[PDB]
C-alpha cells in the first residue's frame, strides 16, 4: 500500500519510470509531478488494470499535494547529457531542479524515503542531505543516491563475457556514479567470474564508461531513459520489500557513510523499515580494487563540497 | 527463445513497450526497428540485467536483417491522433507505413507472427492480410490486430466502479477498436457485475470514448503511448506463452473471422503454438450488446472495404 | 499601426510568422496565443529592436485579453500534413480549431480582419463565415483565406523558368487552396511570358502540388513553414498599408464570392479600409485556364458544404 | 550578389535565420547545411519569390559543396541553454561542432566571414581562431562572434525606458557574451540618455541577464531563437552592406583585440571590404562602466584560455 511520488515523471526517465511503478503490485498510490505533460501523463497510466491510483500534478503551487502522505519520493527529474559533457556540465540546472524539489520534500513529507536519481548524484545527494539539514528533519537513513544502474549494468557486461544469464549475476559497485568513482567489485562476484587483469582493466572501463556510450549511440537525443527506468524501478521495489518487512534485502546506495574519508560513499546496504538498515561497508577487496578506490576518493571528496557549498550559498 | 522484432522502436510506443519486452525472460532476441534513433534506443536497453539480446536497425536498407528469422513482429508505427481526429484520419499515412513494413515481413518473415497496433486497426489488418496474399503467405491464424488496451480499460473502469482490483477482471471486448465498433461484453465480464441500465451506457461510452479522452487530456502531444506498451506488452506475452505450449491463453484480437458478415472481426481467441488455436466466438449476449453489434458492422465494412482498396491500387 | 494577434503563434507557421509581423513598422501592437509555449516566444520575440509592443498569451483564459482591440487576426494554428495526408485528413482537427477561434474572434474583435491560414482553407472559411453568422457580426468583407503562398510559388517557378526576377513577377491564382482548385492564370502573367502546352501543364501541375513535393521533402517533419510565414506576413502587410489608404493594392484571396456559383471563390482583390474593396473576379482567361475553373467547380462546392455542415453539427 | 552559408540551419535559430537572409535582396546564393532536415528547409524556402537560389546539404560528404565560394557563413550550431545553466555547462558539446565546423570553413572557404553564433561565444571564438590557424589561413579581421543580440537588447530596453522609438537607439555594447562580461556603455548610447541610477543599474542588469530571462519564460524549451535570428541576419547585413562598398558601417563583435589584456574582446567595429576595417575601441566611458570593464577580465580570459587548451588537446 505504499505511495510514491515521482518529481520528474513528464520526462525520459519519468515516463517509463512510472509506467514501471504502476504496474507493480507494491503501489497502491502513484502521484506524479512535473512542469508539463504530467496530466496527460497520469491519463495514460490511469486505464492500466493494476490497483494503484494515479495522479498528474502540474506546477509549483501543487507541489504540496502531490508529496502529502507519501512513503516513496523518486526524483528523476533533470536535463540529460549530450555528447561531449560530463555530468558535472549538468550541475548548475539539476542542482537548483534537486533543491528546489527536495526542499519541498523536507516541509511536506519529511519522513519518506527520498531516492535521487538526478544527476550528477555524488553532488546532488549532499544537496538534498543538506537541504533537510536546513529544515531540521534531517535523516541519513533515509536518503539514497540511485546508483542501481551501475550494478545493473555490470552484471549485464559481466555475463556477457562469461556467457551467463545476466538475471544469476550480481557484482556489488562502490565508490559514487561518475567515471573512475565508479568500482566495481569484480572480486566479489556472484558466481566468482576469473577474468585476466587485460580483459578485467577492459570491463571496468566498459562498466565506467556505459553512460558516455549510451549519450553517444543516442547522438544528442539525450542520455539513458528506459534502462534507468528499470533500474530506478528495481532499486524503489527493493526498497518497499523492505518497508513492507522483506528480510536480506540488499542494494548498492550512494548515502550518508562512515566507510571512508569521504562523508558520502556507495556501498552495499542493508535495507528495512527505517530505510537503511545497516551498511554493509566495502568488504575484502583485490589490490586493484584498492587502488580504484584510494584514486576515486579526491574527486568524491570534491564533488561532495560542491554539492555542499552550492546549498549553503542559498 | 521468442525472436521478436519491432517495427517503430523509437516512437512514443514503441520505446516502452521494447523496455516492457526486454524486461521479460521470454524474450531471447529483441530487434529494433525505424527510420531514426533505434542504435540509441537499443544501446540503453542493451545494458539491461536479462537475457535478451538487443539489436538496432535504421533505414529500409536494414529492415530485413531486423525481421531475418523472427517468431513475432509488432508494429507500434504509425502517427498519432491529435485532439479532434478520428483513427480514419491517419489512415491515408499509417497504411502506407503499415503496408510497407507488412511487405517486408511477407518476404523476410512470413512464417511469424504479425501484431498491428497501427491505427486504424479496422483498416490496417486488412491492408496486412492483403499484402500477405499478394505474396502468397497468407495465414488468418498468424495476423493479429492488437486492441488488447480496450480489453485493459474496460477492466479497470469495471473494477474502479465495483472496488474490485482490476488485475482479476477481465471484461470481454468485440467488434474493432474505433468508437462505437469497440463493444464491451459486460455481462460476460468476470466477476459477474450488474451495473442499471443507465450506468451501463455511461460506462459502455467511457471505454469506447477512452482513447480520445488521453488524446484531449495530452492536449497535442499524442495520443496513448504508456498504457498502449502496457496492452501491447501483455497481447505478444500471451501469444509467446502459447507459443511455448501454455494453455488457457485467451484474448480478444482483431482478426479474419468467420463468426459475423464482417470478414475481419474482433473476439475473444484461444491462443496456441500455430497461433490462433480456436476463435471462441462472440457468444451469448444481451439485447444491449446484440444492438451494438448490429450497429458498428456497417462501419467495420467500411474500414475493411477501405484497406482493401488501397491495397488495390499498388 | 495596427494591432495583430497571431492565433497559434508557438506553431511552426506561427514562430516565423510572429517574427516576420515583430519586424515591421505596419504593426504597433502584436498579441500572440497559443495553448503552450507563448509566453518564451513573446520574451523571445520582444528584444527585438522594433517598436511592436509584443504580449504573450496562453490558454483559453486568456484568449479574450490577446484580441481586444484587434485589427487584425492572423489565424496560422492548424495541424500540419505528413507524408501521405490529404488536406482533408486534418479537416476534424483544423475545423474545430478555426471554429473555436474564430467565435472567440467574433465575441471579443467582432469588426477585425480575420485571416485564415488554417487548413484546409476551402473548408475553413465558410467555416469562419457561418461562425461569424452564428454571432450575428458576419462582414464578409473582412474575413480572408489566406491564398498568397500559392501566388508565391506561382511567381517563383515562373521566374525561375523564364530566368526572371521573382519580385517583379505577378501570377494570379484562383479558385481555391487544395489540388486542382489551385488554378494559375498563366495568360494573365505579368510580364507575358509565353510556354508550350506540354511546359505550361507541367508548370501547372507543379503548382499545384506545391505544398505536397515540400511535405515529401519534409519527409515527415510536417508542411511549409517558412514559405508560409513569408505569404502570410505578405498578405497581412498588403492588407494593414490598404488599412492605411494605400491605394492600388491588389491580393487574391479566397472570400465570400459572387463570381461564380461558388459561394465561395478566390480571385484578385482590390483591399482598402473596408478590407475587401472590390472583387476585381476572373477576367479573361484562356480555353486551358477556362477548362480548370471547370474542373474545379464540383470540388469547392464539396469542400464549402463540408464546411457549413460542420458549423450545423455544433 | 553575397553568397550566404548557414551551418545549423534547421535548429531553432537555423530556420528564421534562413528565412531572413531567403527574404533579403542582398542574398544571391544561400546554402543550408545541418546533419539531418535541411532538403526539408531548403524546399520550403526555395518557394519564396526573391533572388536567392536555396540548396540543402546534408552529411559530411555535402558539408564542402555548402561552403565553396561563400562571402560569409554563419554558424548558429549548437545545443541550446535550458533554466538554471550557464552558457559555458554548454561548451564540451558545442566546443567540437564548432572546432569541425570551423575546420570545414577554413579548408572549403577561408577567405569568407565568419559569423559563429554558437555559444560560449567567449570559448568558441578562440576555438574558431585556433582552428584558422591550424590549417594557415587565420585572418583575425574576418572571424566574428555575434554579439549583436545583446545590442538590439540593450536598444530595446533603452527605448522602452526612455519612451523612444527603438529603431533610432543604438547601444554600443562591449566585453564579451556571458553575464558580467556583457557591458553596455549606456553613456555611449545615441540618442544620448540620462537615466537616474536605480533605473541605470536595472537596465545594465536586465541586459545582462536578458538570455536567461528568455531561457526562464521558455521553461525548458530552448534559448532565444527568432531574436536571435534577428540579431545574426541584422549582422550578417551589416558585413554585406559594407562588403559591397558602403560606408559609415559600425557593429560591436567580439574578435581578436588588442583593448585590453584580452586576446579576445567585443568593442565597435568600423567594417569594410575586408571585414573588420578598424576597430574603434572601447573609448572614453564611466567610473561605473570602467569598473565593469575591470570586472569582466578574469572571467573572459579564463573563457579564452579554455577554448584554446580545448584546441591544443586534439
Amino acid at each position: 500500500n505504499a505511495k510514491v511520488a515521482v518529481l520528474g515523471a513528464s520526462g525520459g526517465i519519468g515516463q517509463p519510470l512510472s509506467l514501471l511503478l504502476k504496474n507493480s503490485p507494491l503501489v497502491s498510490r502513484l502521484t506524479l509531478y512535473d512542469i508539463a505533460h504530467t496530466p496527460g501523463v497520469a491519463a495514460d497510466l490511469s486505464h492500466i488494470e493494476t490497483k494503484a491510483a494515479v495522479k498528474g500534478y502540474l506546477g509549483p503551487e501543487q507541489l504540496p499535494d502531490c508529496l502529502k502522505g507519501c512513503d516513496v519520493v523518486v526524483i528523476p527529474a533533470g536535463v540529460p547529457r549530450k555528447p561531449g559533457m560530463t555530468r558535472d556540465d549538468l550541475f548548475n540546472t539539476n542542482a537548483t531542479i534537486v533543491a528546489t524539489l527536495t526542499a519541498a520534500c523536507a516541509q511536506h513529507c519529511p519522513e519518506a524515503m527520498i531516492c535521487v536519481i538526478a544527476n550528477p548524484v555524488n553532488s546532488t545527494i549532499p544537496i538534498t542531505a543538506e537541504v533537510f539539514k536546513k529544515h531540521g528533519v534531517y535523516n541519513p537513513n533515509k536518503i539514497f543516491g540511485v546508483t542501481t544502474l551501475d550494478i545493473v549494468r555490470a552484471n549485464t557486461f559481466v555475463a556477457e563475457l562469461k556467457g551467463l544469464d545476466p538475471a544469476r549475476v550480481n557484482v556489488p559497485v562502490i565508490g559514487g556514479h561518475a567515471g573512475k568513482t565508479i568500482i566495481p567489485l569484480i572480486s566479489q562476484c556472484t558466481p566468482k567470474v576469473d577474468f585476466p587483469q587485460d580483459q578485467l582493466t577492459a570491463l571496468t572501463g566498459r562498466i565506467q564508461e556505459a553512460g558516455t556510450e549510451v549519450v553517444k549511440a543516442k547522438a544528442g537525443a539525450g542520455s539513458a531513459t528506459l534502462s534507468m527506468a528499470y533500474a530506478g524501478a528495481r532499486f524503489v521495489f527493493s526498497l518497499v520489500d523492505a518497508m513492507n518487512g522483506k528480510e536480506g534485502v540488499v542494494e548498492c546506495s550512494f548515502v550518508k557513510s562512515q566507510e571512508t574519508e569521504c562523508t558520502y560513499f556507495s556501498t552495499p546496504l542493508l535495507l528495512g523499515k527505517k530505510g537503511i538498515e545497516k551498511n554493509l561497508g566495502i568488504g575484502k577487496v583485490s589490490s586493484f580494487e584498492e587502488k580504484m578506490i584510494s584514486d576515486a576518493i579526491p574527486e568524491l571528496k570534491a564533488s561532495i563540497k560542491k554539492g555542499e557549498d552550492f546549498v549553503k550559498t542559498l
